[PDB]
Formats: structure tokens, sequence, C-alpha cells
């Protein structure tokens, strides 16, 4: 009857919840491994499942945020990507905003990732010859470490796209620090229902 | 190590297999219920999961075919949709081709659905004033019941878009016969892992 349709819709929301956790775990692994194409396909799958979910728990929203964060980080050098309704916000600025919104511990790693994203948000503009855009990214991002802030401005003004500072704080560094965080998310999600049940099936055939 | 990555990829294929069965079941229910928007969102989810699957069992391929069939049937009046690399194949012709490919029993219902799709493949062209396209659909579809074939041609030639024959064999009739088939697919898939586990969770909270 009508209650059977409600029970079906509830079961659908439970399965969508399990699918979201599995797809996050898969997306995190793909990011960690540098499996570009798998990340792209899993991102499409995760977005599709999320559009079929109406009520989100606090943990599911954090999970969605992490997926959006890693997507924006991966698209960090793609200045043609628009991740926000405001067309001016670059992908690394968008990632920084989500990083500042996640309900997570503000540990040392957190601040290192944050500072690395800020530096690289400017650097990727410099590297594309977008000098006026680097200044605008700078003003939106920056209260903050004055010495740090000043150095960047100098570099922007000097228009030295290839400056040594960005080597000490390279995109790679930003990626490796983010991958260490992804490793901790993976430990927490490797125990979710779908992955756990799929792993037991694989282990029973060995 | 490298075998852990292989075990992870295997577990991913197992979970993708379970997700495909659940999404088919969800798509079938949405079609049966006339839940247009849910069908659209679930279709996006099912397509995304399928792009992340490499090895398909015979049963998974039949499942994919049913999803593609119901999608083309739902888009039957959308003559702007191109479902095949050949731009001339209308959605109902595309659905008819998949219907002729499914590894399923050729029972009475099967042939009724098939004949109803053939009639409606012509009717939806007539209804749009696409008289030359109805003739071309006719020649591609039609060996076949000569009386049946002849009547259609007469109607096409008479250009009577609104002809009584199509009432006796309406799009609705085609939809209701297809919904009876969907009801049998639902019984077969309501027992799959994801739906079964999600239903037990919902039932334990009652
Ligand atoms: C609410 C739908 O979900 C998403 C929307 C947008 C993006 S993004 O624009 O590509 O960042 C996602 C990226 C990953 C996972 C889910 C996403
Ligand atoms: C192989 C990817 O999967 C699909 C591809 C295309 C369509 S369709 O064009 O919309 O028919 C699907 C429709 C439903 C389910 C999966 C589909
Ligand atoms: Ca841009
Ligand atoms: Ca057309």
């Amino acid at each position: 009857e009508e209650e059977d349709a409600g029970l079906v819709a509830e079961a659908e929301a439970v399965a969508a919840g399990w699918m979201l956790d599995f797809l996050c775990l898969s997306l995190c692994r793909a990011f960690r491994d540098g499996r570009s194409e798998d990340f792209r396909r899993t991102r499409n799958s995760a977005e599709a499942i999320i559009h079929g979910l109406s009520s989100l728990t606090a943990c599911q929203l954090r999970t969605i945020y992490i997926c959006q964060f890693l997507t924006r980080i991966a698209a960090g050098k793609t200045l043609d990507a628009q991740f926000e309704n405001d067309e001016r916000i670059t992908p690394l600025e968008s990632a920084l905003m989500i990083w500042g919104s996640i309900e997570k511990e503000h540990d040392k790693l957190h601040e290192e990732i944050q500072n690395l994203i800020k530096i690289q948000a400017i650097a990727v503009c410099m590297e594309n010859g977008n000098f006026k855009e680097a200044e605008e990214v700078f003003e939106r991002i920056f209260n903050s470490h004055m010495p740090f802030k000043s150095k960047l401005l100098m570099i922007i003004s000097q228009k030295d796209t290839f400056h040594s500072f960005f080597q000490h704080f390279s995109y790679n560094h930003m990626m490796e620090k983010i991958k260490s965080y992804v490793n901790y998310v993976l430990s927490e999600k490797s125990s979710t229902f779908l992955m756990k049940a799929a792993a037991k099936v694989v282990e029973s055939k060995r």
C-alpha cells in the first residue's frame, strides 16, 4: 500500500547512504594513488548518488565536503573550471573555503595544508601569466602571517612566475600533505558497510 | 602491497555489481510508479556506476539492457533524443532493438510489447507531423504480419496522425503492458543484496 512505498523510499535512502560512503572511500583511494581516470569516473558516480539523497546527516555532509575538496584540489591547475556561482573564485580558493568548513580537528597538518593551498592559489595564477588574477586571489585570501603575506605580494609584483619560494612550498608538497590526510580518512571509512561486505566476499573466494 | 590494490579493486567490482542491481530495481520502481524525476536521477546514477565496471556477467548485461530499454521507452515521444550512433534511429526503434536482444523468454507478453512498440514507433512520428519520417520508421521496422503492416502504411499515406487504430493500441497500452513486465523484473530483483540489507535495517527500526 502507501506505507510500502514509504518503506521502499526509506530502504533507498539507507542504500544511497551506504553507496555514498563507499564512493567517498573509492574517491579517496583514487586520489591517494594518482589514478586520474578512476577519480574522474568515481566523482561522476558520487555526484549522481548525492543528487538522489534528500536528508543528510552531519557525517554524510562532511563526507560530501571531503569529496568536493579533493575534486577542487585535483582541478587546482585548471583555471577554466568554475566551482562556485561566483565565476571569479579559482578551484584552490574553492578548496580552501571547503577546508575551512569541514567539521574536523584543527591540527598542525590542517594548518600546513591550508597555508600550502593559499600559496598555491597564487602560484598557479603566476604560472599561467595571470598576474592581475594573482593579485585578486591574494586580496580575497588575505590577521594573516604578515611576513608570509608580504613575500607573496613581492613575488606577484615582481611577476616572477617561477620563483624559488614556490619550490619550498610546491604543488607537490601540497599534494603529499593532502594525501597524508586522505590516508587518515581511508582508515576511518575502510570499515563502512559496503566496503566491509565486498571485502568479505573477496576474502571468502581466496 | 600490489596484491592489496588488486583485492581493493576486486571489492570495488563486487560493490559496483551490488550498486547496479539496486539502481536497476530503483529505476524499475520509478518507471512503474510514474516517478519521472526519480527515474531521471536514478538513470544518471546507474549510467555513472556502469562506466566504473569493466567485467560484466550475462545477468548484469541483461540488467543494463532493461535499464536502457525503460529509458528509451520513457523517451519514446522525445524525437530530439539520439540513442544510437545512427542519428536516424528514433527512441522507440532503439527500444525495439534492445527488446529483441534481451536474453528473456519470448512469451505472449513479449510479442504484445513488441507489436505495441512497432505501432507506436510510427504513431509518435505521425503525431508530430513527421510523415516522411513515419514512412522511414515503417521501412526499417518491417515476414511480418501483412495485414498489420498494410494498415499502418495506409494510415501513414492518409497522413491521419490521429487515427483510431492508435487508440486501440495506444501509447498507454504500450506503457501498461511494459509496466506488467517491469512488475516481474521487480519481483526477481527485490531479493538482491543491497535492497535486502537496506530493507532489514528499515524493518529493525519499526
Ligand atoms: C552535491 C553534488 O555533489 C557534488 C557536486 C559538485 C562536485 S564538484 O563540483 O565536482 O566539486 C562534487 C565533487 C565530488 C563529489 C560530489 C560533488
Ligand atoms: C553503459 C552506460 O549506461 C547507459 C548508457 C546509456 C543509457 S541511455 O542512453 O540513457 O539509454 C543508459 C540508460 C539507463 C542505464 C544505463 C545507461
Ligand atoms: Ca578562470
Ligand atoms: Ca529526430
